[PDB]
């Protein structure tokens, strides 16, 4: 992958992730601030979502860990656990927000 490819997937993603919030009508809120995508709870705690251009990668900010994801068979992969991105994000926000976005389906 190049850096021009890599844009192109995280562009999408965060899109994704965007509309995926709207269609919900959950009570997110996203802001994107350059390479930096934060959602914000009604809790006031937050998911930092941030793309790292030259390494390729998307990352992930919770509030005990960080994750850093490699784009594979078509999707996001945990770099360490294997674990796909959007799926582990929809519990994420499960337990922070006890709402529902389901970003796969
Ligand atoms: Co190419
Ligand atoms: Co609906
Ligand atoms: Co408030």
């Amino acid at each position: 992958m190049n850096d021009s490819e890599f844009i192109q997937l995280a562009d999408q993603l965060y899109q994704k992730i965007e509309e995926k919030i709207e269609e919900s009508g959950a009570d997110v809120d996203y802001d994107q601030n350059g390479s930096l995508l934060t959602l914000e709870f009604e809790n006031h705690t937050k998911l930092i979502i941030n793309r790292q251009q030259p390494l390729h990668q998307v990352w992930l900010a919770t509030l005990e860990n960080g994750h850093h994801y490699d784009y594979n068979n078509g999707k996001w992969i945990d770099d360490r656990s294997g674990d796909e991105f959007l799926t582990f994000l929809s519990a994420a926000i499960f337990k922070q927000s006890k709402e529902t976005v389901d970003f796969t389906e």
